[PDB]
């Protein structure tokens, strides 16, 4: 046995929070959750405890150590099929990866409507509040490959397979409102120009480079994404404080064949949290899988990822009500116009067993929909009905991907389709075709109907020539930028610009940049004229008196639009790290800590070197990380408590560890002597919001911390940043 | 017409240093660079200027903007064949990336010996120094994704296709002269156990997790490449400045049929130079694609990376005289004990024009070799020859990829093979078999010879029983690791140190860290010890008593095994940031960039913000970068100018540069106001090696300066950074 005596190999099956347990695979850590897509992957699931090592033949090895060869120093033998067997299937691991959206995350769930829908969908799935849906849910960001980093700035994917009775439901939507660009035959020439450019393969991760802003400059319908890219939203905190939306105007359909427009929406139910650039950039370095981890281990947990969904609804009879077109996917719906209706509430509770078999081999794809929804002819939409059916073939090997186990309805499927690469299904029809006689015509058509009836489409009156036109109706691309713009506040206003700058710093020919700056100054010139004077450009007389584009339908400012202008915070599930001594006073740590169990916030205890420390009164301490290998990077605030503070305050990494934070406008409390520490980031004697300090950790300081994490950052820290040199 | 009036969209087509121009593809950038093999590409280049947009069937597209429907908002229509063909193409763009080393950066060549060989070997390649064969080397990372970053600390691929006049010949090696495992059977093992873990896929990348090292700790094989990695040989400053081993014991073959043992080396005439691991991680995240960026922009500046190859010649007599075994390729050969024969030289001298058609689609494999050469019987190298040709037919679409232009021989190649996958060979042979009469047995077999012969196998006798058993003259795993760690720097041994410390505080099962440990005091106690106080560990009494292992062969070092004992600097192609300010000392601007431009070295000129800044007598200095955008860990030395030293006195980020510098060991120069600056640093009045300072930048400032570039990193310095909080 080479285990441990002790057990200590093998994770707690319970939860945990981060960091206290090796992560496992799902059904051997939370073996009691289950749901019942997840029970009908026990067929294909594989243990592995008190099972002999075998070939894939069933053949048991007993040597998993050495080739056959001719004496022990000579050839190898070709004879020997164990090891060619399993050089074999190392030497085909690989399977091609997503085009887009190749970096991703992904854990099972469950979804559950409030109340039933049927006066406006014959959905099954949204028919009764009783009526429990398992989900797989995918996040990811598009550009970056699979081996990419999380905390890039891009837009992100939100992708949610419904397993319903009567089909599979994708639901593949973004973190923002809209897209880049409006019609599919646009997409290979948008993607190839945000991708490592051609020639050399750079850069992976990152809109900063110049063919991307050549595509912008010279498309303006790509403004209004790319503001939403620049902004905070383009660097989520976690995958669980962000928005999701369908983007595209689709249709529910009722059982009186009833058409109402819907754009979908997902809330977090943990709030809206953004990172700062320097913190998302520095990150990708110090760890790339931060968002992939964040995830699994909010699972592992008990922290499950909540979001509500909710649907904007727009009667048919309203379709030209407004300034901009319903089928455009570069214009959102504002909220302050058609609110957000809530739906249902879908909780992700249990990670996979094995990344490659679950997530990796995932296909969503936005044209499975179920009878109660049907599409528009939003020209983007369109376009990708073509794409995800047709891109499987390649990346998942033919057209038996639906048999893949996590892609796999959990309701009856039964046609007529036969053969294929690794075909799994054995039919045993007499017929392979309808109409036929010799089964009596099984499986048969099924009328519509209002529950479980056939796929019919809404009757939608198509009138004009076959023409590759664009509508006139979507030629406008300043006024939804310039809303979004509006209703930011001043500090994300700040960091769009920040985004802007740094990103047209990076590319190389000045004239791209120029004229980005250019289509900034018809969307607001404030915008314009910050980002120019960061680039060492001056707006022209002409530039500086473009007419402002019109508001939306009246409105100058949507605040649903900003991540922070409405606080949302929730602390549950955050992280503190605790900055350790060699001799920490351990009433201040007793009271921090159970401060933050109370809320549900979690701590790392961060030291110098691994092992532990003993606290003045003999209580042993494990140490989690160390400054370095734990940096500030990956918590929502510090925390340094009383004790011994000689023993680092000349500590290099340690007071490092408090200038990272303080820059990345963290709250940051300390304890007694801890407050040495104000010295290394330039605290007055009388001290500044956002730094708590007391004699203790006591009374009100925890509350105040909690307060400070509530609002997730110190927004009024900005102007005194730029002063410290970290 | 969208390009600019001025021309300045296009690069000028002659080498410039790096940032000067946009980059571009090779044949664009560098049209009269040619070689054998470049010129053989060209009846599948494809131009674009003055052509029309088509459909790959050559019909001419109207309307690249949008899809055919039904009205200008209406639905698309199926009949889109100029749509679908484009979002076909899109939705089939990726291939599976290669199982390991997917992430790598490759440019074109040549080699030319110096002197024939034909004394030792028949290989034509080899046999004259008139000649010229053309190369195409791919160099890159083992563990993380196409996507991945390329700073990590890992080991280096470095694979070499030589286009040779008898057959295509690929040298596959990496930058540390041994392999972390005996016997090929393991390598799917060892694999998996470095690349992500199955549950979650994470991390990307990195060693730095549980299985890694639990194999590590189990396979004590492992230790010695383990060692290399842990040292800064793991964190190459650059393709250029790393070494290169073919790991394996190969055989040469003369035309007499005698054959002689060799080792294969690159080393590299830039000499060797590495990051530290601060810097390295912190590179991940601020450019992740700084390896691929820095290769093609030295290949487009002019200085080529160069590398001369080098023999470890053995005599067949000679198989039993070392004490370890020469087919173990966890065994390294001293220097000491067999010379390296310097033997020809290799230069890239071009980029490719499309990463994907030559980088991606390129095929190495170590079986591909040509007659004056053959293998051995290392149990590593056996197995591999299955794997290199089994791997193609996924990744590469089939049996053909040999048809796929890079990979194509220059010279001839005629058999019966036939059909397969995207076969585009049309053969016209009557015959698809031999031996045929119908085509008179054409093409012929060749009898070997000492020149143009076929290949035939040395003769080597094989005796022994069919078994699964390594031999027992591979059971000794400390005396190379041992060897490797006495013949570090102190500094080196001190990166070692804190390369395992930082690693095995990642790995979350302490009992894994404790067995690691265990294996290092079969070592070496000091490295054992020193590790042990970052884990908090302490060794047992037995511990502390393990005897060291034996010398190798009786030597207590090899000063060839560090990076640094032996200074071999080379300042050519370094880059220095200088950082301006608005009012720049002219005078000294122009010694600098005079002084740094006599030596090769480029240089980049940073600011607060892009556009430019003017001088005191007036002259235009344009900005490559700001102080953020082009961070001190992408140079090798900072130089700040006198000026208007108040204008960038207070900037955090200004500041923070010559702390990150310092931190990561890097010579700053700062002249007459610049020299305030000292106080960042904590720098002494009377000055400090490493730091040059001066009233002015005059020719001895240069002179000190290019001094200490030359020296890499001014590890003098390492006790001082402590202290710094960067
Ligand atoms: C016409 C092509 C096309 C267009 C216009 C779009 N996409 Fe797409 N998308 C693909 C073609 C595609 C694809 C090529 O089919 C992908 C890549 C691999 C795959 O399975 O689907 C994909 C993947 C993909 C994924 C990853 C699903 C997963 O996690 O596996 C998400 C979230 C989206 N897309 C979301 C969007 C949104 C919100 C869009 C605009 C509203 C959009 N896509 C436009
Ligand atoms: C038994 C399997 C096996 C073993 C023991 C090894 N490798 Fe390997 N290697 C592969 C199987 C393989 C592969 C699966 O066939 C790859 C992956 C993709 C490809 O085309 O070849 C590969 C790729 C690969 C590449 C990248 C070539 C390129 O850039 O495309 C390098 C530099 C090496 N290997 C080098 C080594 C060295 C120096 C080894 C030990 C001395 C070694 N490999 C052991």
């Amino acid at each position: 046995s080479l285990a441990p005596e002790d057990g200590s190999h093998r994770p707690a099956a319970e939860p945990t929070p981060p960091g206290a347990q090796p992560t496992a695979p799902g059904s051997l850590k939370a073996p009691d959750t289950r749901n019942e897509k997840l029970n009908s992957l026990e067929d294909v699931r594989k243990g592995s405890e008190n099972y002999a090592l075998t070939t894939n033949q069933g053949v048991r090895i007993a040597d998993d150590q050495n080739s056959l060869r001719a004496g022990s120093r000579g050839p190898t033998l070709l004879e020997d099929f164990i090891l060619r067997e399993k050089i074999t299937h190392f030497d085909h691991e690989r399977i091609p990866e997503r085009i887009v959206h190749a970096r991703g995350s992904a854990a099972h769930g469950y979804f559950q409507p409030y109340k039933s829908l049927s006066d406006i969908t014959k959905a099954d799935f949204l028919s009764d509040p009783n009526k429990i849906t398992p989900v797989f849910v995918r996040f990811s960001t598009v550009q970056g490959g699979a081996g990419s980093a999380d905390t890039v700035r891009d837009i992100r994917g939100f992708a949610t397979k419904f397993y319903t009775e009567e089909g599979i439901f994708d639901l593949v939507g973004n973190n923002t409102p809209i897209f880049f660009i409006q019609d599919a035959h646009k997409f290979p020439d948008f993607v190839h120009a945000v991708k490592p450019e051609p020639h050399w393969a750079i850069p992976q991760g990152q809109n900063a480079h110049d063919t991307f802003w050549d595509y912008v400059s010279l498309q303006p319908e790509t403004l209004h994404n790319v503001m939403w890219a620049m902004s905070d939203r383009g660097i989520p905190r976690s995958y669980r404080t962000m928005e999701g939306f369908g983007i595209h105007t689709f249709r529910l359909i009722n059982a009186e064949g009833k058409a109402t427009f819907v754009r979908f929406h997902w809330k977090p139910l943990a709030g809206k949290a953004s990172l700062v650039w320097d913190e998302a950039q520095k990150l990708t370095g110090r760890d790339p899988d931060f968002h992939r981890r964040e995830l699994w281990e909010a699972i592992e947990a008990g922290d499950f990822p909540e979001y509500e969904l909710g649907f904007q609804l727009i009667p048919e009879e309203d379709e030209f009500k407004f300034d901009f077109d319903l089928l455009d996917p570069t214009k959102l719906i504002p909220e302050e116009l058609v609110p957000v209706q809530r739906v249902g509430k879908m909780v992700l509770n249990r990670n996979p067993d094995n990344f490659f078999a679950e997530n990796e081999q995932a296909a969503f794809h936005p044209g499975h929909i179920v009878p109660g929804l049907d599409f528009t002819n939003d020209p983007l939409l369109q376009g990708r009905l073509f794409s995800y059916t047709d891109t499987q073939i390649s990346r998942l090997g033919g057209p038996n991907f639906h048999e893949i186990p996590i892609n796999r309805p959990t309701c009856p499927y039964h046609n007529f389709q036969r053969d294929g690469m690794h075909r799994m299904g054995i039919d045993t029809n007499p017929a392979n075709y309808e109409p036929n006689s010799i089964n009596d015509n099984w499986p048969r058509e099924t009328p519509p109907g209002p529950k479980r009836g056939g796929f019919e489409s809404y009757q939608e009156r198509v009138e004009g020539n076959k023409v590759r036109e664009r509508s006139p109706s979507f030629g406008e691309y300043y006024s939804h930028p310039r809303l979004f713009w509006l209703s930011q506040t001043p500090f994300e206003q700040r960091h769009i610009v920040d985004g802007f700058s740094f990103e047209l710093s990076k590319v190389v020919r000045p004239y791209i940049r120029e004229r980005v700056v250019d289509q900034l100054a018809h969307i607001d010139l404030t915008l314009a004229q910050a980002v120019a004077k960061n680039l060492g450009i001056e707006l022209t007389d002409d530039q500086l008196n473009i007419t402002p584009p019109p508001d939306v339908n009246g409105l100058k400012k949507d605040p649903s639009l900003s991540l922070y202008a409405i606080p949302d915070g929730d602390v549950k599930g955050r992280v503190v790290a605790i900055l350790l001594n060699d001799e920490v006073r351990s009433a201040d740590l007793l009271a921090i800590l159970k401060a933050l169990k109370a809320k549900g916030v979690h701590a790392k205890l961060l030291y110098s070197r691994m092992g532990e420390v003993t606290a003045d009164d003999g209580t042993v301490l494990p140490i989690a990380a160390t400054f370095a290998g734990a940096p500030s990077l990956t918590v929502d605030a510090v925390i340094v408590p009383c004790g011994n503070i000689a023993d680092i305050a000349d500590n290099g990494d340690a007071n490092y560890y408090l200038m990272e934070a303080y820059k990345h406008l963290k709250p940051i409390a300390l304890a007694g002597d801890a407050r040495k520490f104000k010295a290394t980031i330039k605290i007055a004697d009388q001290g500044e919001e956002g730094i708590v300090e007391a004699d203790s950790a006591d009374g009100s300081f925890m509350d105040e911390l909690l307060t400070l994490m509530a609002a997730h950052r110190v927004w009024s820290r900005i102007p005194k940043i730029d002063k410290i040199p970290a």
